[PDB]
């Protein structure tokens, strides 16, 4: 049964969140393959009900489900039925487990080959109707799920130069803001539960610098309080390689980030939709990292979780805590990181 819930209520209920990363967002094997060829292409197992059940069983209340779509669309932009069914299936696993879930449009943005959604007015002109047709299909396919399911328009939209901090042209922000409006428009048009479903729109690059926040424009929505803004955080950049301890620089960096976010968005809720130790040369923590580096990861995660709580936000860990063959067991990959998160959330 669908029960309308405000965006802030949803965020307040997300609790500890997790990203099912490098899974349905994996891509690159080409078209015309069985669904599992995509889902396992970046070294994750096929997702099962047990994995979602495990998250709920262990103190997590929300899961972000990244999805990359471009190899699953025909020339007209129609989504392959096998692919849409699998997205539906993993969504249902999360719903069954009692979790909140987010479905997005993932490596259709950013620097990967195949990205086609870009913060560039010419790219926007060429792709706007394709983007709306995609969201119309996703919204229709997922329409009957209750308010625990949210839609996120796009992941990490960059300009045509893949500029990670800010677009090289100010009009890049216009394009982004227009995509965000088109996403909301297309979803709302499908009606039913989607008339009041909570929707998530991301900043440029999911970044949070002064210019990016000042040039973000929240879409107009005919219903009240059903929009959430999302940013990501791997800050201070490359700390996993340069630091042995989560020190005052690290702490102050995060406190200042949340201060800036809360002063920008006031009444509009926001989330940290992805965070972790991922730094230069995409190095990140694993269970074979030195103990000191695992502690560094735990301290980051605890700080992120408690600061988000203080700021009426919520957080979603990018991958590392529940990874690879550990998902099959199911067991945590990084139990000390999770213990720190749990302490931070429940106090
Ligand atoms: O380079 C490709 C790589 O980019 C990754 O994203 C990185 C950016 O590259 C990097 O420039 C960015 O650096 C942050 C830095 O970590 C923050 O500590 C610093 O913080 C400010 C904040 O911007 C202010 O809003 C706030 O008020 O104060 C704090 C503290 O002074 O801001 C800079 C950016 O200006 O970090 C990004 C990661 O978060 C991508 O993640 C990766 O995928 C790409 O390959
Ligand atoms: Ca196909
Ligand atoms: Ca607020």
């Amino acid at each position: 049964t669908y029960m309308e819930e405000s965006a802030q209520s949803a965020v307040d209920n997300f609790g500890l969140g997790f990203n099912l990363g490098n899974t349905l967002d994996a891509n690159g094997c080409g078209t015309g393959k069985p669904v599992a060829t995509y889902e396992t292409f970046w070294g994750q197992p096929e997702t099962t009900q047990d994995m979602m059940t495990f998250l709920m069983q262990n103190g997590f209340n929300a899961v972000r489900i990244p999805v990359t779509w471009y190899e699953h669309m025909d020339a007209e932009g129609n989504v392959d039925e096998a692919w849409m069914m699998r997205v539906k299936a993993i969504v249902e696993y999360a719903m069954n487990a009692g979790l909140y879930a987010i479905v997005n449009v993932h490596h259709d943005t950013a620097a990967g080959s195949g990205a086609w959604i870009k913060a560039d007015t010419d790219v926007y002109a060429a792709t706007k109707e394709k983007f709306k047709k995609l969201w119309t299909q996703i919204a229709n396919a997922l329409a009957d799920y209750d308010q625990h399911l949210l839609f996120e328009g796009y992941n990490e939209m960059l300009d045509g130069n893949n500029s990670w901090d800010e677009p090289q042209k100010a009009s890049g922000y216009e394009a982004l803001n227009n995509y965000a409006q088109d996403f909301v428009d297309a979803v709302r048009a499908t009606g039913g539960n989607n008339a009041t479903r909570n929707l998530i729109v991301n900043t440029y690059a999911a970044a949070k610098g002064e210019n990016v926040l000042n040039n973000f424009m929240l879409p107009t929505d005919a219903v009240n309080n059903h929009l959430i803004v999302q940013v990501h955080s791997y800050d201070p950049w490359n700390f996993f390689n340069t630091k042995t301890t989560w020190d005052s620089e690290c702490h102050n960096t995060l406190t200042e980030i949340f201060s800036a976010l809360s002063k920008k968005f006031t009444t509009i809720p926001y989330i940290i939709g992805a965070y972790g130790t991922h730094g230069e040369s995409d190095i990140s923590v694993s269970k074979s990292s030195p103990a000191e580096k695992i502690k560094l990861a735990a301290d980051q995660a605890a700080d992120m979780v408690k600061l988000a709580k203080d700021h009426h936000s919520a957080t979603f860990y990018w991958m590392s805590i529940f990874d690879g063959s550990d998902r099959i067991q199911p067991q945590w990959s990084l139990p000390t990181v999770v213990e720190a998160m749990q302490e931070a959330y429940n106090n």
